[PDB]
């Protein structure tokens, strides 16, 4: 058998239902009756061959070691450390000793023995254990549960023993046993042994509960000495565990639950909000500004620090798929760029009327305005009323401002509750130069919605002067990876949209290149390509010029 | 507030258990063999209903109290194990009461 | 007793907080209901380990990292940096983490930020292939390390590692590497010629060796031209940045021009001046065989003549 399985599950609820079965049962026999009868004698040994099955079961269990925290099946092991621990002390229970009772001539050393079968309370709590594991039941409401059913127990355990003592003394001195002259109401119970056991039992139990709920009612009190000594231990006992149950209550309610803790800060901001006597849209403002914080800080430490990358890289994907796909700048590029974008996103809530970011700081973030309105304003320190294209739900802004790396050329506002979208300066800069194909896809559709939005065409000149540099970069990459043949590579770059038509810096064409190192290849690639085959340098040389300079013979001939 | 209504109720349902068993056996019951201070009300349905109720209800609340005097006892075996349910019910409760006091 | 509690009742209080979180999320239960649990028993130990660091005036963390941190990257054949001086720092900055067992660490393809290191444990890395199928390259062991051959080849790093044994492992952020590398460049020199002598001690970095040999090949060509691009159009901000991240003024381009040539053509001077401070060379000859004379002379700056 092996832990994780259905059939062992649906065996342990029966184990525990026949465990706690014969942890009440104990006293039954113990007290209240001595000896057995064949009738329950038959129950009785049924239970013993029920706890045999278990503990064969018990034999072989494949439980996982802490140490290892991976579960270990081999036999032997579970054997050498697992029946130690449990069925050494099981085993003696194991024997039904009523049988040895009535051989021995019901020896008080037998029953005295006979106590062992209480042993098995912990198949008991070790299911409570496996309770409180469960994450839905709370912590401290499952430990005052604990208490609750351990005190129950005790007490019931401790109104069985009052009995067996009563019964301990011989029958003659019925008057002082207290079960024999405690005489409730009209009727006596002048004999304890020859009225019926549940009689008794209602009585005996009522005393333990009395002294538990610390209420002495008077009434019955205990009359043997015998009987007076055992008194003392249990309230003592029964004193603490009643405080342990106090302490217990306190501290489950004295944990502020996040709507008593937002009530709090709503009591006291409301009493200033009163003394100074403003009220208006202002309490509003606050309230929501204060329970976003609440559910946005909820979002935002469990992401920062419970969650490892890895782990929460899916549910960011999941989170946030649609939402960056929507996006019209990041569409047109490839996948593997999208989800490296969404893997290092972060979590905005917005109330109206905040700036996040002044005109000329320094952007450091790369936003995103999910869901919301949001109003761009050119409105700076110097000068007021210039304003630009709203920002709608699920576009980009401070793109330009981190591309160009110009320094917040306008203010940005929020005007509505918006959800944004929140991403680094360093992540972002280090996926664009990793993947410089899918960097010219998104600005491309910068040059697409140019002339067409405000606030691009108002920036476009940074635009411009940045995919100059880029291409002038590009240019000078190509050559470079025409120069160390690269014939693979000069063909994706073409697939990939580079203009072959371009020089660099000295003149240096891609043809002029072929033609100074000799590849011919290269040179009948750039043929084909359809760039003009007479073409300059810084000083004007023509490609022929160093085709013969380098002196193969192919591409001169070409 | 809940927990002196349940006070309440408590009283009523012990009253009725009390009611349960038939005219004989008067002594049996825990009414009608109080005998405290003289009054010694055996026949509790001819006694009014306004001093029955102040009995049972001072017991409920004395038994609340967790004081005990003791004056009155849950001698029938039919209603003595309502009292055991009733003060278990009150131990949570009081403890109840206690924390969110402290808290 | 009871209200101050155990750090067991705070790691239930948590776990009751975000499962209740991640349900409103409604996140699928088989998903990772498990995973959380999985890295939640790990994280037990560690809470004492976040508590004292934010607690401690950082320097006495110093010396208990140096005290058991400084051995297992010593018994590390792999970024020994031939110097101790060196590895210290990185101790300081190191960060640990447990695991359990059928867990995948990086995926392939994705630009690292987390250097880990095998300090125990045993490790399986595989490379993904258009198949799909995974096929092991390696399996690691204790005492090694994987990821910081990506960081210095710059790759994406296409591998999948996962746990095969009880392992614990270090988390370095990929900045405070770079930080340390641009303090000690004669480190990273000889860091490089400890990869180049693995390429052929290991079978995983065999694989990636025509990856190494390439971008080496690669890796300088773009060096030298971005240094003679920065100089072409003259800003000086970037230039200065390269050549003082570790780039040599002498290399030349494909055409064989320096960095000096093309300022001197442009004609700018405090390009020119602060090469000098570098220690650049004019009898340098290109393709042409130009020398920074004929082309200033050509140009017609006079400052840069003068100089």
């Amino acid at each position: 058998i092996h832990p994780k399985n259905r059939w062992y599950k649906a065996w342990e609820m029966f184990i525990l239902v026949w465990a706690i079965y014969s942890s009440l049962f104990t006293p039954m026999e113990f007290g209240f009756f001595r000896g057995l009868p064949e009738r329950l004698f038959v129950l009785d040994i049924v239970g013993q061959i029920a706890f045999l099955v278990d503990i064969v079961l018990q034999f072989f269990v494949a439980y996982r070691d802490t140490q290892t925290y991976r579960t270990v099946y081999k036999p032997t092991r579970i054997a050498f450390r697992y029946l130690k621990s449990h069925f050494l002390m099981d085993f003696i229970g194991c024997f039904p000793w009523d049988l040895i009772y009535k051989a021995s001539g019901k020896h008080e050393l037998v029953r005295y023995l006979l106590w062992i079968r209480l042993f098995r309370v912990r198949k008991v709590v070790e299911f409570f254990q496996r309770l409180e594991k469960d994450t839905r039941i709370n912590y401290l409401f499952t430990r005052i549960l604990k208490l609750l059913f351990v005190e129950v127990y005790c007490t019931h355990t401790a109104a069985c023993i009052f009995y067996y003592l009563a019964t301990t003394l011989p029958p003659e001195n019925e008057g002082y046993t207290w079960i024999g002259s405690l005489k409730l109401g009209d009727y006596s119970y002048e004999n304890f042994r020859e009225i019926d056991l549940w009689k008794r039992y209602t009585t005996a139990l009522y005393f333990a509960i009395v002294t538990m709920a610390t209420v002495g009612y008077g009434d019955i009190h205990a009359v043997n000495l015998r009987e007076m000594i055992f008194v003392m231990i249990y309230v003592s006992f029964d004193m603490v565990l009643g405080a342990y149950l106090i302490g217990n209550i306190t501290a489950l309610i004295v944990k502020g639950s996040n709507t008593e803790r937002f009530r709090d800060k709503m009591n006291d901001l409301i009493s200033f909000m009163n003394r100074k006597k403003l009220g208006r849209d202002l309490r509003s403002q606050i309230t929501g500004h204060v329970r976003l914080q609440y559910d946005s800080h909820y979002t935002d430490t469990v992401m920062l620090q419970d969650i490892p990358a890895s782990i929460r890289a899916k549910i960011a994907q999941l989170l946030y798929l649609p939402y960056i796909k929507k996006v019209p700048l990041f569409k047109g590029c490839s996948t593997e760029f999208i989800n490296q974008i969404v893997i290092r996103l972060h979590e905005e809530y917005f109330l109206p009327g905040e700036v996040i970011t002044e005109q000329g700081n320094v952007v450091d973030h790369l936003y995103f305005v999910c869901e919301g309105l949001l109003e761009a304003l050119v409105t700076k320190t110097d000068g007021s009323e210039e304003s630009v294209t709203l920002l709608g739900p699920h576009t980009s802004f401070g793109d330009i401002s981190i591309i160009c790396n110009i320094s917040q050329p306008f203010t940005v506002r929020v005007c509505e509750l918006c959800h944004l979208l929140r991403l680094d300066k360093q992540s972002f800069s280090n996926i664009l130069e990793i993947y410089f194909h899918d960097g010219r896809t998104i600005l491309n559709n910068i040059m697409e919605e140019k002339e067409s939005n405000d606030r691009i065409k108002k920036l476009e000149s940074d635009i411009v002067i940045h995919i100059g540099k880029q291409e002038a970069e590009l240019a000078l990459k190509v050559n470079s990876a025409a120069f160390q043949g690269d014939f693979y590579q000069l063909k994706s770059l073409i697939r990939s949209g580079a203009d072959p038509n371009k020089t660099d810096y000295d003149g240096r064409s891609p043809l002029h290149l072929a033609a100074c190192r000799g590849y011919e290849d290269i040179t009948l690639f750039l043929i084909q390509e359809g760039v003009d085959v007479n073409l300059k340098d810084k000083f004007g040389h023509t490609p022929l010029f160093e085709a013969v300079k380098a002196g193969q013979e192919g591409v001169i001939g070409l």
